[PDB]
């Protein structure tokens, strides 16, 4: 078969999207070498379609030998809602990095000027990260301009398609016929429409509109989970009160994936086929490696298979020497979730160590918690115009250093549902209700949670480790308290919220749907600041509040 070991070359950096545009080279060579990848036949192993059917469809086993190998649970190979999810993940866009520099590196060749040049570059050619949580709107040259200008083999500054918009099925596997919309569609589509129509104008202003929400659910993900269990899957797990790094990867699915109806990106089935999905889970791995900064010693822990993927069945037990089915190192040895904590064993790292590399843990801990604060955090008013938003700031932000302790209320919206109650990827939508329910108005609307769902199993051989899996979202308040009210009491943002009428709706496709295993509260959370430490720590004086009366459905 084919092992999973890498791209070749020195260990370099995945570059930002925004600055991976602008250098030529690499543009050139990774349009040449998606579009070289896209046009191979997809029965071949190096082929865009084969690798995008290990996240989903086909149920076919990839990199199979001959001889026998029975596969345990016929689904796909993507493991979510589980310990194992950022690993395989990880090792997934590993494989995908290492043939598109195989191809690139054949395109290289290819040249005729500068073949020195450009042949360093395409050893160099690092899958590029699209980074949600910064910039959630993205450059025109990933998602809108239908045609891109690159360098020719001459020299020439020429005109081509762009295959980072979209993928032609050749031919639409058969294993797509019963699942609608999928079997008819030829390439896949990004916030469809109910004619079935692309609606990239309005994916657009829809980011616009999800820029604040991304922000804070990916600084409070990356700084306020300390194990495993709270950080890498869905599961509702006690004393949480931050997003995990799967539910913050459901955002981006979401937003891409579901408008009118829903799309390629929005199915866990089908998301691999778009090409915006490898620079997604890019940016989710740095992710993993800035969270590996922060609490380094907190790996993998042990877990069972909730929902069941082609590597396990439903009911085994995972653990740091799972089989990262079908990603190997060897012929005769899989990956595991053990060798995965050092990125440069894969050739690859992120610009954001580039400042520290080299340097000792505990170093490397305080600048990337400095750089979380000043990338990701929640910046001061100017001249001290809004001292509640100081405040605010900082304990979600830069921490201005202060001779008393300080301490505040942290408030979130926590949403806890039971998975597989319905077959159909949904969304809930939290915004306030006193200017009217009628217009979708910036400053009115407070976040979403999306849910990106699949294939759903139904039982197994009469088993016993088989338990509903709950997953819970979050959705941060703290910035539309700082900016209206001047206190964080809870005597305050009850008429806050209740003035306000802060409300929701489940929405599913284009009309409302319910469920009845869900349970939507506000919570706030006592934080306290010592006067010599900028990490926020629960007050164990007064207790957590729960208000379960003010949200209010809407249908
Ligand atoms: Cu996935
Ligand atoms: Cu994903």
């Amino acid at each position: 078969l084919l092992a999973t070991v890498g791209p070749t070359g020195g260990v370099k950096n995945r570059l930002d999207i925004v600055d991976f545009v602008r250098d030529e080279k690499f543009f050139t060579l990774y349009v040449r070498a998606l579009q070289a990848i896209q046009d191979k036949d997809q029965a071949d192993y190096s082929s865009f379609f084969q690798l995008s059917g290990i996240h989903g469809l086909p149920f076919t086993p990839w990199a199979k030998p001959k001889d026998t190998p029975t596969v345990p649970y016929e689904s796909g190979y993507c493991t979510h809602s589980q310990v194992l999810f950022p690993t395989w993940h990880r090792v997934y866009v590993s494989i995908y990095e290492q043939v598109l520099q195989e191809a690139a590196k054949g395109i290289a060749k290819k040249f005729t000027v500068h073949k020195k040049e450009w042949a360093q570059a395409a050893e160099d050619l690092r899958q590029p990260y699209w980074d949600t949580g910064f910039a959630l709107v993205p450059p025109d040259e990933i998602i809108k301009l239908e045609q891109v200008k690159i360098t020719n083999y001459d020299g020439t500054k020429i005109t081509v398609r762009n295959p980072i918009l979209r993928y032609s099925f050749h031919p639409i596997d058969p294993s797509f016929n019963g699942y609608p919309n999928f079997d008819t569609w030829r390439t896949t589509v990004r916030n469809p429409d109910a004619d079935k129509k692309e609606n990239i104008p309005a994916l657009i202003a829809k980011l616009d509109l999800e820029a604040d929400s991304t922000r804070e659910k990916t600084y409070n993900m990356l700084k306020f989970n300390a194990n495993w269990e709270a950080f890498s899957n869905h599961g509702e797990f006690d004393d949480t009160h931050a997003n995990s790094l799967e539910a913050v990867h459901d955002d981006i699915h979401g937003f891409v994936g579901r408008g009118a109806i829903r799309g390629h990106m929005t199915h866990a089935l089908f998301a691999a086929f778009d090409p915006i999905f490898w620079l997604h889970h890019s940016n989710v791995d740095r992710h993993l490696s800035l969270w590996q900064a922060l609490y380094p010693g907190v790996w993998v822990t042990q877990g069972p298979e909730r929902e069941g993927s082609m590597g396990f069945a439903p009911g085994t037990e995972l653990n740091k020497d799972s089989a990262l089915e079908p990603f190997y190192e060897t012929e005769d040895k899989p990956w595991t979730s053990v060798p995965l904590t050092d990125t440069a064993l894969l050739n690859y790292s992120y610009p954001d160590f580039d400042k520290v590399k080299g340097g000792t843990p505990d170093l490397v801990r305080d600048y990337i918690n400095d750089h979380i604060d000043r990338r990701y955090g929640i910046k001061k008013s100017e001249g001290g115009k809004n001292p509640a938003l100081d405040l605010l700031s900082d304990f979600k932000g830069v921490t201005h250093d202060h001779n008393e302790d300080l301490k505040m209320f942290d408030w979130t919206i926590q949403a806890s549902w039971k998975k597989f109650e319905l077959d159909d990827s949904f969304a809930i939508i939290f915004y306030f209700a006193a200017d009217g329910s009628t217009n979708v108005t910036k400053e009115n609307y407070i976040g979403s949670i999306n849910i990106f769902r699949g294939t759903t199993p139904t039982n197994c051989a009469n088993c016993r480790t088989q338990d509903n899996l709950v997953q819970e979202g979050f959705v941060h308040l703290d910035r539309f308290i700082a900016r209206d009210l001047d206190t964080f009491d809870p005597q305050a943002v009850h008429r806050y919220l209740k003035e306000k009428k802060l409300s929701y709706k489940v929405v599913a496709d284009d009309h409302s749907v319910t469920l009845k295993s869900l349970r939507i509260r506000v919570q706030g959370r006592p934080l306290h600041l010592p006067p010599g430490v900028s990490f926020p720590r629960l007050d164990k004086n007064i207790p957590i509040v729960n208000f379960d009366d003010v949200l209010d459905l809407v249908t």
